[PDB]
């Protein structure tokens, strides 16, 4: 599925994303949209052979199982494939998981490039929440 921009913060929203572990929900949309383009189908692979997976990019080297990622965790305990589905529940709960391990959102690339220090209130402006 391809997420509206406001559809996405509300999803986020009821599945307690806004101020999780202090990042407003602007951060987690802005993270999305520069890892996915809101694309829950999205995958890319990585130069050290896993794969990231679904609508934040969670990758398998740690967090998911692909059946093809040798050497790797499975911290989130499930098969990177639910990361794909049009509903978000696994995407989210997984990224719970991750935003808690230390390094925050940090942990996206993305997120630290291209929505860090900048004003990520507008990514959910004008959105019924
Ligand atoms: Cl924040
Ligand atoms: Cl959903
Ligand atoms: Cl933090
Ligand atoms: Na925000
Ligand atoms: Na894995």
């Amino acid at each position: 599925k391809v997420f509206g921009r406001c559809e996405l913060a509300a999803a986020m929203k009821r599945h307690g994303l806004d101020n999780y572990r202090g990042y407003s929900l602007g951060n987690w949309v802005c993270a999305a949209k520069f890892e996915s383009n809101f694309n829950t189908q999205a995958t890319n692979r990585n130069t050290d052979g896993s794969t990231d997976y679904g609508i934040l990019q969670i990758n398998s080297r740690w967090w998911c199982n692909d059946g093809r990622t040798p050497g790797s965790r499975n911290l989130c305990n499930i098969p990177c494939s639910a990361l794909l589905s049009s509903d978000i529940t696994a995407s989210v709960n997984c990224a719970k998981k991750i935003v808690s391990d230390g390094n925050g959102m940090n942990a996206w690339v993305a997120w630290r490039n291209r929505c860090k220090g900048t004003d990520v209130q507008a990514w959910i402006r004008g959105c019924r929440l």
